[PDB]
């Protein structure tokens, strides 16, 4: 059998280069880095340089933290949960902005800090498909502890306009948190640029395993640990290193960003073949604005047939895809796709659409 | 060079099945199981019989769950957190007993609990380098949300009368967690015989991958999300899966169990040999109770000189061990020791005490 994957937006393929680097560590140099003995030691230099790769990626400063969580969800509950007692308890200041796009990590996350008594603006979409920094502007308050944005929506591929919330929270001194899960190795990421105080990523949406993931901090904004017991990642986040995994998102975002060019170039190109081949089926059109999304994903809505009958169809010819909202078809490339495959993919959808 | 690795209560190596049976998931079968078509689902067999190994592993009940977490450290925050808002703040019960001889996941999380303004019992450490069953029925009050013991001490090796403590908990009326993660696979677990509500558990110790763990939860126990977004583990804890390391953490439990004769017999043998051998050295004494101890843990004290110079010296020989408190050597075998292993290090501890 021969199959298409092209659901990278709900996880992708490890690169094997990434596997390659992560092996050592599952076999002989097992030891666990807080040890002071020849094991852990041995580990520091390979932790060392995954770190740095993972600054670099996404422009942290040396003065800036990069901790290793297990997952964007991880990154997500600690940025609110965190802000939860330091600014909202603490300070007083009981409000919260975020979008209703934003994945559930933040959503449930905020629906049950509002169960606390907090007050969450879910700012609402527009036509776009976007947000824009007026409204972020508006709901401001004062109140207002963090506004929490998402670099990259999951189901559309749409960017939102992250440098300007960036100002507006600099200028009305607030907390700003960006979801960067969709953005890493789709798009160039900058925390300067953002002016983020916090960034959340997870590495399996780049070619490194599930279960790892990031979140930067900045230069002297603090944030009550979710995970306690102060051993590892500077008192912030405790918890046994997962070397095999820290070295393999290392590596892995390393390579994302090494081919941010080849994203937008090639497989933007192989979206946008797919894209424009499908949108000359009848009554066939692709969810939200179209010029600021990420390369990699296209939304369309096949009208008159739900998306999960598309899906089911398409597994059975071996082209593997996931749903959105509108329920549309989420089609997502990554940089291991070829034209080989999207044409066969533009044949299979239309024959299954047809039928 | 030929090392020796004896600080396996600090981490453990990978048994090489665990490794073996891990791989194929981070080649091929890289989908996220929660996706509908052929890559999620050809992951779920896979999964459920990890999972299966795992409930087994803790005699856990069908009706029971069993959380795949990212560490014991995670499993820990989420029980303290969790009954905060359940029992604490939502059913005014303000007390938590606990012990001091606890991993900082445990004690550290209770320290910002009482910042909150909880009362916490930190169980005082008797002479036996135990707790009584009793001392809990007394600290117990009323106001008392959960009772927290560790099943086995992670720097004596000492055993805890856990299902004395499960039997006042469920006569009390109140919450039992116990923190077992030095427990699987030293000593048998079963969480029935404990009437735990809630067992933690982190793979690294136990020859599994580090950075995943599991947390127990009883039949109808409750519990608030620590991760939010409750897409996965039935809404309990969000996060896309680990499925490389839950398939491993199922392998490595199943064989942790099934060598539960051989620990005890071999290992403890080992351990036994390593201790009695040492002891026979001027002013060297074992710190706790040797009678109820894991088998593979022993904490050695050389009077005179501090451990922290005794564990430099033996790694310039290639031998790890570890700290504990008393601070004394803390040696810790595994089924990967050899008697050819002890015999070596009597030697060379010996000359290094001498010199
Ligand atoms: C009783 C007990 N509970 C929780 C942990 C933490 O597991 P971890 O979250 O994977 O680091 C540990 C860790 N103990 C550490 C040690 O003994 O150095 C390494 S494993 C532990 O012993
Ligand atoms: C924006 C955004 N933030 C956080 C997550 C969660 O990362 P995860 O904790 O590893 O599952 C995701 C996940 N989105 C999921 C999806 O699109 O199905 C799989 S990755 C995400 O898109
Ligand atoms: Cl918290
Ligand atoms: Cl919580």
């Amino acid at each position: 059998v021969q199959r298409i994957y092209l659901d990278n937006n709900a996880t992708t393929r490890i690169d094997p280069k990434v596997k390659e680097i992560m092996d050592p560590f599952l076999r002989d140099h097992y030891g666990n880095p807080s040890s002071l003995h020849q094991f852990g030691t041995e580990t520091h230099p390979a932790i060392a340089e995954a770190l740095d790769k993972l600054y670099k990626g996404i422009n942290a400063r040396d003065i800036d933290d990069v901790i290793i969580t297990s997952c964007a969800t991880e990154s997500n509950n600690w940025v609110l949960k965190g802000v939860y007692f330091d600014e909202c308890l603490k300070k007083g200041k009981n409000h919260i902005v975020t979008t209703v796009a934003e994945h559930p990590a933040v959503r449930s996350t905020c629906n049950f800090l509002e169960s606390l008594g907090v007050e969450v603006t879910y700012l609402p979409i527009n036509e776009h498909g976007s947000i824009t920094a007026e409204q972020v502007r508006e709901a401001i308050t004062e109140k207002t502890a963090l506004v929490s944005v998402m670099w990259a929506n999951n189901e559309t591929g749409l960017i939102f306009p992250i440098e300007e919330i960036g100002a507006i929270c600099k200028e009305k001194g607030v907390l700003f948190h960006t979801d960067a899960v969709q953005a890493i190795g789709k798009i160039p990421v900058d925390v300067l640029k953002a002016n983020a105080d916090f960034l959340s990523f997870s590495a399996h949406k780049f070619h490194g395993p599930k279960g790892i993931g990031g979140l930067y901090i900045r230069s002297g904004v603090g944030l009550t640990p979710l995970f306690h017991g102060g051993e590892h990642m500077n008192g912030r986040r405790s918890g046994t290193l997962n070397v095999p995994y820290i070295v393999g998102m290392g590596e892995a975002m390393k390579l994302a960003v090494e081919h941010l060019d080849y994203e937008k170039e090639v497989v933007g190109k192989l979206r946008d073949k797919l894209e424009e081949a499908l949108l000359k089926i009848p009554d066939v059109m692709v969810v939200g604005d179209r010029i600021h999304r990420v390369p990699n994903t296209t939304l369309v809505s096949v009208r008159g047939i739900e998306g999960e009958a598309m899906l089911w169809d398409l597994n059975r010819s071996n082209i593997a895809a996931s749903t959105g909202s509108a329920t549309a078809i989420r089609l997502s490339l990554s940089r291991f796709n070829t034209e080989a495959e999207i044409d066969k993919t533009i044949e299979v959808f239309s024959q299954a659409a047809v039928r």
